[PDB]
């Protein structure tokens, strides 16, 4: 996260980090008791599932907490859409080892129904232990960062990004996807925030919007995060959570 802060321990008790032989590679959002939601693309299939961990109810990544817990995965389920790098269906389902205990600092967040709306301009925001600014990353003991962001509409993105762009490129915001940050630089998820939260506020609630996806380099201009919806999947996630519950 560049331009943010350093959240408070367990204000964001639903964010996890994803490690690949004991490194941080990605967010993620505890939804239950056995299952992460993360981004497809923090997952390639080359990757063994048994490298992977979970670190739940971490503040600082680097410190040690009695309140943290560590898991690995029984399963790793990205959408069946999801090819390559910027396509639609960058979302995954992760499944837990074993269930966890929900605790003061580990909390599931709530997940959109497939018609939930979150409107042009609402404050949410996203969170991570990824880079500080372009290839800076943040420094030990590593503590939380979080940054409000406003939502963006994909067609405003879009927009946003065709401005000075690369040909070769695509940088393309799905129908599955939505923005959230600032036209101008300095604010943004970087590198290592991937496939982690975008929470928003709703009716006292706060609900997962979004799952940080792509975007350029973090914090350039006229180049918002890029965010899968959660509620493009809601249906897909009820049904695989219900079938292996
Ligand atoms: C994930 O690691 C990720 C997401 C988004 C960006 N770029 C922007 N937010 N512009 C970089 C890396």
């Amino acid at each position: 996260i560049t331009g943010g802060s350093s959240a408070v321990a367990g204000q964001w008790p639903w964010q996890v980090s994803i490690t690949y032989e004991g490194v941080h590679v990605c967010g993620g959002s505890l939804v239950s008791e056995q299952w992460v939601l993360s981004a497809a693309h923090c997952f390639p299939s080359e990757h063994h599932k048994e490298a992977y961990e979970v670190k739940l109810g971490a503040h600082q990544l680097d410190s040690y907490s009695e309140d943290a817990k560590v898991s690995t995965l029984k399963d790793i389920i990205p959408h069946p859409s999801y090819l390559q790098e910027g396509s639609q269906g960058d979302i995954a389902l992760l499944q837990l080892s074993r269930p966890i205990t929900f605790s003061r600092y580990i909390r599931p967040i709530s997940l959109p129904a497939a018609n939930a709306s979150f409107p042009n301009g609402l404050h949410c925001t996203v969170t991570g232990w990824g880079h500080v600014a372009p290839s800076v990353s943040l420094l030990t003991p590593k503590p939380l960062q979080q940054l409000e962001v406003p939502l963006i509409s994909r067609e405003t993105c879009n927009a946003l990004y065709n401005i000075d762009a690369k040909p070769e490129e695509p940088h393309f915001v799905q129908e599955d996807m939505v923005c959230a940050g600032y036209v101008e630089g300095g604010k943004d998820a970087c590198q290592g925030d991937s496939g982690g939260p975008l929470s928003c506020p709703v009716e006292g609630l706060w609900y997962l919007t979004g799952i940080v996806s792509w975007g350029d380099a973090c914090g350039a201009r006229n180049r918002p995060g890029v965010y899968t919806l959660a509620s493009s999947y809601a249906s897909w996630i009820q049904s695989k959570v219900t079938e292996l519950q």
